[PDB]
């Protein structure tokens, strides 16, 4: 018998893919979405749906595959998909408010969806594991979701494990796995042990101090992958210091990104050359740059700052107040390293450990930089991020960022339906954000997986982090 025990990060007492928020239904391979993020190109690809169109971004048309069936056997047709979408809008306010769906008419396998208003980024919302398609003619959602995954649910123990049996008629080709145990444990080293003791085959996010021990075990492999989140120093352009391009350029060099990968992240991360990961279809190639305490001086010089007896221009000291916070324990360390480099070069930094990012609007005033963090391309689209962080009106715009050329692009971008041009515009906004150095992008933290190399075949660690248990896995 072919069995895989996968031991997961996070627990849950529900398997309602609509209320859940842990995305476990999709993670354990019960459940799937109309549309996915392709592992090869990192773009929005059809899964449950074959294709889509929108002349105008408001009237959307989705053709679905004619060959899919739910685990219980029933056909998956537009009506079924209507039901599921609907059950999902009437059950989660988050889903309701994000999908923006006015109406959904059904016929055969095509669907007609009308968003409240033109929603160019509508399709990318269907990637959300939340909107995974389930059979609604099947009542026990907390404990028994019936979806289209390669694994049907056998049994469920809230707060503990779930049990899954291969589904024999899975539309994309049946697992060779006889069965999977998908279980949860919130303690990182408990996880490490479980793998070591051989009580688990695959562990997600194993302990960082231990990672050294396991790795070394004869037969255990650890993979790591780039995620969509990026760490950065977010700047405050309402400050005169930073209104200068070269003052920014300089901050951008004061930190040695590789040393963050190693001295702090421990290797559990990758250098960011920007907000977007290289593999994305809309990421720029970047000139490969040298960046240390030396190179800082040169930019700060061009800007008009020399070190006298303290960096200064004219009569006033150069300094920054760099906020940081608790929620992410490596951030305060980047903070402390930044101030250690600042001082080598003439600059004092007040490191202020704030709690919450609300402070930026309230404290408003004082602060120059914050050791911050965003997911920039949550399901292959960067339109929300960019608009939020860069457009004058942007919800998250706290650096009083307002560059009309940029706003130019974001504007066309928000009025643009076609996936390939959305792509072209994002590269430009990216490019432009580089040239003008609007923030400093430090690292991309890694999702990390460890597993028994000799039992487990074809584990892929996915960037979206939505995909873990899948038909491809074997023992
Ligand atoms: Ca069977």
């Amino acid at each position: 018998e072919k069995h895989i025990h996968f031991l997961f990060n996070v627990s849950t007492n529900s398997l309602d893919p609509h209320v859940d928020m842990t995305y476990i239904p999709v993670r354990a391979g019960i459940t799937e979405t109309l549309v996915r993020v392709d592992e090869e190109n990192v773009t929005i690809a059809p899964w449950l749906a074959e294709s889509w169109d929108s002349t105008d971004g408001q009237h959307w048309t989705i053709k679905l595959r004619e060959d899919v069936t739910f685990q219980n056997g029933k056909e998956m047709d537009a009506e079924a998909v209507k039901a599921s979408l609907e059950r999902a809008l009437d059950e989660s306010v988050a889903i309701e408010n994000a999908l923006k769906i006015d109406e959904i008419e059904a016929d055969g396998y095509t669907l007609h969806i009308t968003t409240k208003e033109p929603f160019p980024e509508f399709i990318s919302e269907l990637v959300n594991p939340n909107v995974s398609i389930i059979d609604v003619t099947e009542e026990d959602f907390t404990n028994h979701p019936v979806g289209t995954g390669p694994f049907a649910l056998e049994s469920f123990t809230p707060g503990s494990k779930l049990e899954l049996v291969r589904y024999d008629e899975y539309w994309d080709g049946a697992s060779k796995l006889d069965s999977v145990t998908f279980s949860f444990n919130e303690d990182a080293s408990a996880r490490s042990l479980a793998l070591e003791s051989g009580q688990a085959d695959i562990v997600y996010r194993p302990e960082v101090e231990s990672i050294e021990t396991l790795q070394a075990n004869e037969g255990i492999m650890v993979e790591a992958t780039e995620t969509f989140r990026t760490h950065n120093l977010t700047m405050n352009l309402d400050r005169d210091s930073l209104k200068d391009v070269n003052v920014r350029r300089a901050v951008d060099v004061l930190l040695d990104r590789q040393e963050i990968v190693d001295t702090i992240m421990l290797g559990y991360a990758e250098v960011a050359d920007g907000p977007f990961i290289p593999t994305l279809p809309f990421a720029p190639s970047y000139e490969k740059k040298e960046t240390g305490t030396d190179i800082a001086i040169q930019y700060l010089e061009e800007a008009g700052y020399t070190l006298e007896n303290q960096m200064q221009k004219d009569g006033e000291p150069l300094h920054f107040t760099v906020l940081t916070y608790g929620s992410r324990a490596e951030l305060p360390l980047i903070a402390q390293v930044f101030q250690s480099n600042a001082k080598q070069i003439g600059i004092e930094v007040e490191i202020r450990q704030i709690e919450v990012p609300e402070e930026y609007m309230a404290s408003n005033r004082d602060w120059d930089l914050i050791t911050y963090s965003n997911v920039t391309s949550p399901r292959g689209d960067a339109g929300y991020y960019l608009n939020a962080t860069y457009h004058p009106t942007g919800a998250l715009n706290f650096s009083s960022v307002n560059d009309p050329e940029l706003t130019g692009i974001i504007d066309e971008l928000n009025r643009t339906v076609d996936q390939d041009v959305r792509a072209k515009l994002t590269e430009q906004a990216a490019a432009y954000i580089d040239e003008q150095k609007i923030h400093s992008f430090l690292i991309h933290p890694s999702a990390v997986v460890a597993y028994d190399e000799n039992k487990v075949k074809n584990w892929v660690t996915t960037r979206s982090e939505y995909y873990m248990i899948t038909n491809q896995l074997d023992v």
